[PDB]
């Protein structure tokens, strides 16, 4: 058996054919086991229609996830991911680095 702790980056990008398009990213990345628990938060509650869930592994033991969807930052919120995994004691909040 292996486990690995994820890591997690949360960051903004517009894609090229729509700068008016935002994106909201949390990428979870190197862990083990697959099962895991990914939110994206606005003011510490879960954000509910995100539009895009992409997993991938790389070896059997390491695998990826691309969670993200379309947002409308602004000065007043704040934007976070949570992810829940077993080798996380408590749920780990990250905040986005704007």
């Amino acid at each position: 058996m292996i486990q690995r702790t994820p890591k997690i980056q949360v960051y903004s990008r517009h894609p090229a054919e729509n700068g008016k398009s935002n994106f909201l990213n949390c990428y979870v990345s190197g862990f083990h086991p697959s099962d895991i628990e990914v939110d994206l938060l606005k003011n510490g509650e879960r954000i509910e229609k995100v539009e895009h869930s992409d997993l991938s592994f790389s070896k059997d033991w390491s695998f990826y996830l691309l969670y993200y969807t379309e947002f409308t930052p602004t000065e007043k919120s704040e934007y976070a991911c949570r992810v829940n995994h077993v080798t996380l004691s408590q749920p780990k909040i990250v905040k986005w680095d704007r």
